[PDB]
């Protein structure tokens, strides 16, 4: 530590058409990632693979499939968000028994 969790934005992204995978904890801040391509950048690194957005990631979507966030403050602390490449939003349940203690215990 340099700075402390409880002061960043914590969000959880998931995959686009992935059920099983019940999603990844990132923390954003002034400190973290300060930019938008450096958070595409690193949500590839994390969530790409040879079956899993293998193009990469180019979109986040809101849980609903219904906006694609163009900003860092639209992403809002205990939400969650899915990654998408080249296949359109995929409407699955993906929080569904994922507790929401990680955006409170951090």
């Amino acid at each position: 530590t340099l700075s402390s969790e409880k002061k960043a934005k914590k969000v959880r992204f998931y995959r686009n058409g992935d059920r099983y995978f019940k999603g990844i904890v990132y923390a954003i801040s002034p400190d973290r990632f300060r930019s938008f391509e450096a958070l595409l950048a690193d949500l590839t690194r994390t969530l790409s693979d040879n079956v899993n957005l293998p193009q990469g990631v180019r979109t986040i979507y809101t849980i609903d499939g219904l906006k694609k966030i163009s900003s860092m403050d639209q992403l809002v602390e205990g939400e969650s968000y899915v990654c998408g490449s080249i296949e359109p939003f995929k409407k699955l349940e993906y929080t569904k028994n994922v507790n929401p203690n990680w955006s409170v215990n951090v």
